[PDB]
């Protein structure tokens, strides 16, 4: 991978939460899974025509958000993964993620930019 670590990602649901899960950025794509060994993920966000933006949230720190610039809105294609094994469509207008440091937020940032920019 080109990175890997725990993030907070904020639910895009009606009751929207942050849940800790493991974040890996590997061919223009970043995926989260439940798991550090988890061989499949719960989530796939491709980035292919997201772009990325920093942001101050009310209750985490060290905020990013992936989004569509300009969105007419478009949900984000994205895949996610339920309980009972079904792969679903996201639900995401925006993905909201918190870093623990701001260190690792720079780090997240710079990572991602490198692979949109050039894919
Ligand atoms: O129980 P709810 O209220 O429907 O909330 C969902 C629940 O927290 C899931 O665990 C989470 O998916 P993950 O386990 O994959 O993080 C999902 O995130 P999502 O909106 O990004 O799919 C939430 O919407």
């Amino acid at each position: 991978p080109d990175r890997e670590g725990w993030l907070l990602k904020l639910g895009g649901g009606r009751v929207k939460t942050w849940k800790r899960r493991w974040f890996i950025l590997t061919d223009n794509c970043l995926y989260y899974f439940e798991y550090t060994t988890d061989k499949e993920p719960r989530g796939i966000i491709p980035l292919e025509n997201l772009s990325i933006r920093e942001v101050d949230d009310p209750r985490k720190p060290n905020c990013f958000e992936l989004y569509i610039p300009n969105n007419k809105g478009q949900l984000i294609k994205a895949c996610k993964t339920e309980a009972d094994g079904r792969v679903v469509e996201g639900n995401h207008m925006v993905y909201r993620i918190s870093a623990p440091t701001q260190e690792e937020k720079d780090e997240w940032i710079k990572s991602i930019q490198a692979a949109v920019s050039v894919d």
